[PDB]
């Protein structure tokens, strides 16, 4: 209601990496702002961009860091001190090796399934209930280690499901921000 919301996308900066697994927050992230037709723009006092907006009639206030993954939660601390959201407002749209790939989960709390990018945010904000927006990545094949698997690109035929799947993330955040 009157209270804000921080809807996060978790990802690495660069162009090498925009379209690797681990990115996808900041995928979904994008959507959502050209939905609402808002932009990024720096916001020095956290390091991360922001874009603001409105969803549900409830205030909206979209980033993504500008540091490297595990140095997410560093960012993302402040930007709810700036905008004083309570970690339980705070929505945060993440890869996740342990649902199926396209499978899409909401969840307060629970753990990280290896996402070091969750990991810093619970160690950001002393907590681990904050929202979360959970997109299916499925798990890795034995021939590649986790981390590496989450910084490549996408298999010839997930790549063409991707975009379907970012799409039904943002209406999941945007359904979430309705009522969750």
């Amino acid at each position: 209601m009157a209270e804000p919301l921080l809807v996060v996308g978790l990802g690495n900066p660069g162009a090498n990496y925009a379209r690797t697994r681990h990115n996808l927050g900041f995928v979904v992230a994008d959507l959502l702002a050209a939905r609402l037709g808002a932009k990024f723009k720096a916001h020095k006092r956290s390091g991360a961009e922001v874009a603001t907006g409105r969803s549900a009639g409830r205030s909206l206030v979209l980033a993504k860091p500008r540091c490297y993954m595990n140095e997410s939660g560093r960012q993302i601390g402040p930007l709810a001190k700036f905008y004083s959201v309570a970690p339980a407002n705070i929505i945060v749209i993440h890869d996740d090796l342990d649902l199926e790939f396209g499978r899409i989960r909401l969840k307060i709390g629970g753990g990280e399934g290896g996402h070091n990018g969750l990991r810093s945010v619970v160690a950001a904000l002393g907590t681990k209930d904050f929202q979360r927006v959970r997109i299916g990545i499925g798990r890795p094949p034995g021939r590649k280690d986790p981390a590496a698997f989450v910084l490549e690109n996408f298999t010839p035929a997930e790549r063409a499901e991707v975009p379907t799947i970012c799409e039904q993330a943002a209406d999941a955040t945007e359904l979430l921000i309705e009522q969750g």
